[PDB]
């Protein structure tokens, strides 16, 4: 299934205002990463757009090099409300992701979502180098 496109959404700003914003997780470079402005609460994802819903069949991600531990416990969610109050967890990261590569995980949830995100665990500053969603328009 193809890589899904959308509008990047999530935590605004970056650590020490250096500029490593959420957009660095979608730029195709595994060397660039999102470094959030706070230790906790950081998240990033996509809005596929009004009236657009995709079924998610796979997620790929790559940790920030040297900070792979900061992804453990992170979750990926799908939702149809931008505040994620109706979210369901699509996958939970429970082991250390390999450095410098995209780890691919299958998703088995038939629901169509307008919104998807990665919700980072405490102490991570949202650290992630790259994030990709795959799937198909909801029937
Ligand atoms: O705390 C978030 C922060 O963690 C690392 O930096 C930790 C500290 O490193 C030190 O060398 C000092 O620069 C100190 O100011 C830092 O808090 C990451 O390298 C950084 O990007 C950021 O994620
Ligand atoms: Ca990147």
């Amino acid at each position: 299934y193809p890589k899904l496109t959308g509008t990047v959404i999530g935590t605004q700003g970056s650590w020490n205002n250096i500029g490593n914003t959420i957009h660095k997780a979608f730029d195709g470079d595994l060397n660039t990463f999102f470094d959030g402005p706070t230790a906790n609460g950081c998240w990033l994802g996509l809005d596929f757009g009004e009236g657009v819903r995709n079924v998610i069949t796979q997620i790929k991600f790559c940790p920030r090099s040297g900070y792979e531990q900061r992804m453990i416990g992170g979750i990926f969610q799908g939702a149809n409300k931008e505040d994620f109050s109706d979210a369901v967890t699509l996958f939970t990261i429970t082991s250390l992701p390999g450095s410098g590569t995209l780890t691919s995980v299958d998703v088995d949830n038939p629901t169509g979502f307008r919104y998807v995100r990665y919700l980072s665990p405490d102490g991570s500053n949202g650290n992630i180098a790259e994030l990709q969603f795959f799937g198909t328009p909801a029937g």
